[PDB]
């Protein structure tokens, strides 16, 4: 099956938002293919302890799923996941 990739997380830019260390960082990680997007959520949390229940997943510009794994979206080694702020429920466009 999927093997394990390293996995950067481009962190948005909100170092001053609470209490958290944002700061359009990259953090990488070591995951299999077949760990959903999802395991990532949590490495910022270590890494910066903002909670996953608050976190945008994107991959190269792409808005990824936080149930789709790193395989579905071609993500390999030095892949680059943009985290961005998300606490609502969104809109309609």
């Amino acid at each position: 099956g999927g093997s394990p990739v390293s996995i950067k997380v481009q962190v948005p830019n909100m170092q001053d938002k609470t209490e958290w260390k944002l700061n359009g960082q990259v953090l990488v990680f070591t995951l299999p293919l077949t760990d959903q997007v999802s395991v990532i959520k949590v490495k910022i949390h270590e890494a910066t302890g903002m909670p996953a229940g608050k976190q945008k997943l994107q991959y190269e510009g792409i808005f990824i799923k936080d149930s789709n794994s790193l395989a579905y979206y071609n993500m390999a080694n030095g892949a680059v996941i943009h985290l961005a702020l998300k606490e609502r429920g969104g809109r309609k466009k």
